[PDB]
């Protein structure tokens, strides 16, 4: 039994009813089977964890845990209660118990409570009564648990949930060995990986927590997740994880892109990944960049979807004529790829800049037929870009346009720009300001 | 007769209807009088110019128009066939025509035709009949004015819409004179000033180019655009725009940030600007930021039993958005050339701490006393950033937060980074995640050229 899906887990502007109903939709075409609602900034999830849903909250989370079970997806109802409770106190213990029994009266079946990105210093009753952070988070959490009926599916989310997090290593921390020991075998454990965003996840360090926490974790995969960086999309293939890892774990939800219509590859091809070995034996038959073009090639029958006149020999040609094509979809894939990598074109046109810049001077017949060629050709690659864009910037679904849009206009905009430093090297508005203030103290920082 | 208000003329994610009908009511309470439809990116604005509206769509253009005239806005719907659109062919000016009657049938008085963002080589057809590009747009413009019964409001955004693209200069410009001596004189004309985004538009600017096209111009004010630049907001006020302009002037539409939301200032901002001089000692911009800041405060609380004791942590969400929290919030993301005083402060000490860096270890008293405290002083500002965003995080119009989450995200990123660098700095004889990859490939591209 098997958690594989999407844990909308990110920070900012949470996703809607309509399309957290379309994600469902999209979870059963490719056999996936689980989402985890968590939205860091949906209110009543953490901030004010404490209030009960409102009449008209609590219909619309009605309908779409009906159109969960309607598209046979487990759904997960998450809280974090870990930055103002007070562990020791019954009230507040009592105040949890009625969120999640309102939720329950819902129709949600599966839990799961968070203690991710808080900070370890309790309050004074708290210590007098615990003995440790982590004693009091298995507490609370042991106690909803059992006071749920001991459900299927429970998770729990530690504090230090990866790596580079545990107090002063995976296995020696203090932390973990209480969650391993004192949590309740029936209880899913939450983990990242090495790192926060981890760019590989080893067979070897899943063996390694497993030993300390006492059971094979449920990964959140936060490869695909863009909330910690403006200018950053992921449209890369799944990664860097190995499909041996799949029998020694008990789940994958991906958090992946804030914006909803861009995780089209990263689900997708999450989904390629799972089933491609999907009951084991305790070295891959999936390859990351064959699953990216079944993907993006899924993906482009998209565009042409709502969410005459035929110019002449001498007239102005249609602006509109031209289509997006697959070869758009894996340019702008490439250039938005993953967190520690940039897809092939993208490094490489980074890579024909690099050595245009550095041999500029130049302007001997050897090495100028050699960069006015290899200048010209950087000029019809980034003309490539600019072709992107007007395509996309026209596609009949509009919806996923604007979800990019800001990505795409960026991307283009500055290849504009660095063609334009190409032909002023052949040749011998605010920008000043460019990124704002952030961008003044990023420049005096050791990037 | 003065046309103050917005225009909606980005690129990127329009507004959507609800919004737009929101818009309306903050024009009438702060006695601006017209919006400006001109969305780059809807559709059937510019792309898809020629495609009548479908039933539900006409439907919803209806509901807008009849709001605005609920709200005593004029409603100006604008057109920009300039991509594609052959001028010499009947035909095509007549689908022109269709689209812009369709539009009057649902309640529409006011019009607009847009030809900035385009390039001047016409196709062959067009260069028979037409002995310039500025002859063939004041063309079909004159006859599309005309077709509607010279209604009392119409615009011509022209392609040379400011002092930098006008070749070879605005006085002496073929393509300006042309607009100036033929477009019919009951047209205005749309000018962004000396440059695309005016740090200022001086008088003087104005009588030059009110000269060449023969009336007061009015003005599309990017001041406060955001659509270019990934990283920018501007919170700060409506500035460098003399109130003796006004008497010059046909009218102001800005075109604001992208995110609805965060326009409360922008707009504020004009208003104020505009009711000071309505027929410069009048206009103060610093003290038109506060009025506006004091004011959008109290939308901070507004939606769109346990006391913790002596002992026990007390509530998280507490402390509710202050008037100091929105004040340096502005300062951070004030004006496009321009950082508001407390942001142009932090990065001034940043400079300073960090070029005097070696102070640290040398025996100097005099150098480290004003390097501590100095540094000390930037952790308690940088502190104040962080508690910025933590109280925006909580407030209870989701909707705002929403709209800024992104850029007070980013910035109090980057002042809890800078805060430890100053914090190592301290620690000198003392010795992970996305970071060297940040701003994505585009970032690298723009480290390798000069700033
Ligand atoms: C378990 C987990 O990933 N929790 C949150 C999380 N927490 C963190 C960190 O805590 N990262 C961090 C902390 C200190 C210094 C650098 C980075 C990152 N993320 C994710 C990516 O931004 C975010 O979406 C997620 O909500
Ligand atoms: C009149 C006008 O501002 N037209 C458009 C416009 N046009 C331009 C440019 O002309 N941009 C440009 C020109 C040369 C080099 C870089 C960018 C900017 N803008 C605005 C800000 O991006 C945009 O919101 C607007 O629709």
């Amino acid at each position: 039994r098997f958690l594989c899906g999407v844990v909308e887990g990110f920070y900012g502007r949470p996703w809607v009813m309509e399309q957290r109903k379309e994600l469902f939709r999209r979870l059963q075409k490719w056999e996936l089977n689980t989402y985890l609602y968590a939205p860091k900034d949906d209110y009543k999830h953490r901030m004010f964890w404490r209030e009960m849903y409102s009449v008209e909250e609590a219909e619309q989370l009605m309908t779409l845990i009906s159109a969960a079970r309607e598209y046979e997806i487990e759904f997960i109802y998450a809280i974090s209660p870990g930055l103002d409770i007070t562990f020791s106190n019954p009230k507040e213990v009592s105040t949890l118990k009625r969120k999640l029994d309102q939720v329950s009266q819902f129709g949600c079946r599966s839990f799961a409570l968070l203690f991710d990105d808080i900070d370890h210093n309790m309050c004074a009753a708290d210590k007098e009564v615990f003995s440790s952070f982590a004693h009091a988070q298995v507490s609370i959490t042991n106690e909803i648990y059992q006071y749920l009926g001991e459900p299927e599916t429970f998770l729990f989310c530690p504090t230090e949930y990866c790596g580079t997090f545990c107090y002063p290593n995976v296995s020696q921390s203090p932390y973990l060995r209480t969650v391993g020991e004192k949590l309740l075998p029936g209880i899913e454990v939450l983990w990242t990986g090495p790192k926060v965003v981890s760019k590989e996840i080893p067979v070897e360090s899943i063996e390694e927590v497993s030993k300390i926490i006492k059971r094979a974790p449920v990964i959140w995969d936060n490869i695909h997740a863009n909330d910690y960086d403006q200018k950053r999309l992921f449209l890369g293939p799944y990664k860097g994880r190995s499909t041996e890892l799949i029998p020694r774990l008990k789940g994958v939800l991906t958090n992946p892109n804030c914006e909803f219509e861009a995780n089209y590859v990263a689900i997708h091809t999450l989904a390629t990944w799972y089933k491609s070995n999907m009951n084991g034996v305790r070295d891959v038959l999936y390859s990351p960049q064959m699953a990216l073009k079944l993907a993006l090639t899924e993906w482009l029958q998209e565009f042409g979807v709502p969410h005459q006149f035929v110019p002449g020999p001498n007239e102005k040609p249609l602006y509109t004529a031209e289509p997006v094509t697959l070869e758009d979809l894996q340019l702008l894939a490439d250039l938005f790829y993953l967190p520690y990598e940039h897809g092939p074109k993208g490094a490489q046109m980074l890579r024909e800049f690099q050595w245009l810049r550095a041999n500029s001077s130049v302007v001997d017949s050897e090495k100028i037929e050699e960069w006015r060629s290899r200048a010209a050709k950087f000029e019809e690659m980034c003309g490539l870009v600019m072709g992107m864009f007007t395509r996309l910037s026209n596609c009949a679904n509009r919806t996923i346009l604007y979800d990019m849009y800001s990505y795409v206009w960026d991307i283009k905009s500055i290849m504009s720009m660095v063609k334009s430093f190409v032909q002023w090297l052949g040749c011998r508005e605010p920008w000043a300001f460019r990124g704002g203030l952030a961008g003044e103290f990023q420049r005096l920082l050791p990037i």
